[PDB]
């Protein structure tokens, strides 16, 4: 299973982004996924994350209500919605995929650079 992100920009606060992660490899299987970020100099932290069978969702306090998480099983991609940026959001993002902290994840994408200027 292999993971590549893309959607990483840069915006002014109150603005809007979507990231994708696609996955390649052995993509017959099914695995959840989720969305992972870290900013420079501190822990990486959980996002959202998705259950691949029911779409069933998980949110982090911080973006609740503000990002949304999707996935579309023809594509085999994972998406994360951003609205409302804030200049905190501003991180690396990383997708991964496992099976439902960050230690159910068996593989990790790249990475792609958000940033929200104030």
């Amino acid at each position: 299973v292999q993971l590549q992100e893309s959607g990483g920009g840069l915006v002014q606060a109150g603005g809007s982004l979507r990231l994708s992660c696609a996955a390649s490899g052995a993509t017959g299987s099914t695995y959840d996924m989720g969305w992972f970020r870290q900013a420079p100099g501190k822990e990486r932290e959980s996002v959202a994350a998705i259950n691949w069978g029911s779409a069933g969702t998980y949110y982090a306090s911080s973006v609740r209500g503000r990002f949304t998480i999707s996935r579309d099983n023809a594509k085999k991609t994972v998406y994360l919605q951003m609205n409302s940026l804030k200049p905190e959001d501003t991180a690396v993002y990383t997708c991964g995929a496992g099976r439902i902290r960050e230690s159910w994840v068996t593989w990790w994408g790249q990475g792609t650079q958000v940033t929200v200027s104030s």
